[PDB]
């Protein structure tokens, strides 16, 4: 099998509804308090991007597939995937379509909860936001979407 | 010129009509009997967009600008550019964004194709489906559309 | 710190307003007569992305957050910044998503702009455009966007 340099991107997008005049979302494992999440899940675009830009690399199936709270127990099964397939994690780029909440205020803490549930350095992560120019679904607040990109190094 | 790690991101969306009450679609070389799609070409945003994803990693002009049936056509034009070019496939990981069809139905099916006509292992593809929640001109079964994301690695 | 090979993806997007029948658009430098854009940037959505991108793969502060004309200001900084962080460009590999204008008859142009903004050479570039079928904002041609996918390899 191919054991060099792996790319993966994973994908993901949840509705939801701003507590605006007229469950509630977690991003990054950060609770935001003026959002509400329409999922069976906790909406955690970030996480579950993350967790599928890392099977998506390694060519495993994804978490929709493999397990037809939970994000936890995906993300650990993502960190010790790679661990058993004898990868570590490069970098990790994240970017966030939302027109709330704003991610540079929340960087930090995301940043800090992404290394510790992957045992990597805050160094070999970023995550930013970009607005949707109040244009289509993502513009409507309808939803919020996530790109995950991940390079996974072979180990020695 | 550069001839170190490149890499490649390929994008497509088709317009399709789904099969419900009130040309067929391929998909990574599977037939799709329940949508129809409405193009010019195969409709095949799997095989589009792993092409164009390799053109993009080696700086070629896009299958549009190269060729203004098909779709076999350019994917083996792609195989041989990468060999005439000195490089080899890593991995690719490929997202497709639609209501339907169930692409871990057809997943195996798809990454045979995908080996077979790239001429790589099974181990270097990745292919995941996600919905867009029903919201949006894919949520609404108008369109759907692939992002592949690859790497190429130098020859020796 | 994380000094191995990084991936980066900048994302941008800005409405805009072709000159039919019932600021001047700047696309990698080059001027676009015939569209509008309406945005207190010069909505070059693919100096932004590129821009988000080198700073996504290097954990970098996004543009927005490092600074609350301008688009030469933030290609200078991040040419910078990857030469003090002793990293090298690999290649870079851009996506336009437009109804108009046609990429492909100003790419020449655009790939000639990146590579003297960057100092890189015309053969790690690559600039690809295609259309969204007119369906939804960008299909209605509300608005353009751009996905910027970039490898940074460390120097010796
Ligand atoms: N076109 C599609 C849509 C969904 N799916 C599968 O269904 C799972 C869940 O789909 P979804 O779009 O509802 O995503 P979640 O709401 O679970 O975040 C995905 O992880 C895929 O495994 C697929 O294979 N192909
Ligand atoms: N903004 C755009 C749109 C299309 N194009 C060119 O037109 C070709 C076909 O465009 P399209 O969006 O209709 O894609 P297809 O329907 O051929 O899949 C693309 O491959 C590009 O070469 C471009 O250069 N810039
Ligand atoms: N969900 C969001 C939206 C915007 N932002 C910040 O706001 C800056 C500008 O947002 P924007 O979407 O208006 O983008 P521009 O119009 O400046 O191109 C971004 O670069 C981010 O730093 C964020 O952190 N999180
Ligand atoms: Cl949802
Ligand atoms: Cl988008
Ligand atoms: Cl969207
Ligand atoms: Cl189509
Ligand atoms: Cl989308
Ligand atoms: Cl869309
Ligand atoms: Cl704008
Ligand atoms: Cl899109
Ligand atoms: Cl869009
Ligand atoms: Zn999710
Ligand atoms: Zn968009
Ligand atoms: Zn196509
Ligand atoms: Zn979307
Ligand atoms: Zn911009
Ligand atoms: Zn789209």
């Amino acid at each position: 099998s191919y054991n060099g340099i792996r790319i993966g991107q994973g994908y993901d997008i949840h509705k939801i509804k701003v507590l605006d005049e007229e469950k509630t979302l977690t991003l990054g494992g950060v609770k935001i308090n003026n959002v509400l999440v329409l999922s069976h899940s906790d909406g955690d675009i970030i996480y579950h991007s993350i967790v599928d830009s890392i099977l998506g690399a390694l060519g495993s199936l994804d978490i929709g597939t493999l397990f037809p709270k939970n994000s936890a127990i995906f993300l650990r099964y993502a960190r010790l995937l790679i661990y058993k397939k004898n990868y570590d994690i490069g970098n990790v780029d994240i970017n966030v379509i939302a027109q709330v909440p704003k991610i540079s205020n929340i960087r930090k803490n995301i940043i800090k909860n992404i290394s510790t549930v992957l045992n990597i350095d805050e160094s070999q992560i970023s995550v930013k936001g970009k607005t949707h120019e109040k244009l289509g679904v993502i513009g409507e607040k309808k939803a919020i979407e996530c790109f995950a990109n991940i390079l996974l190094i072979p180990k020695n």
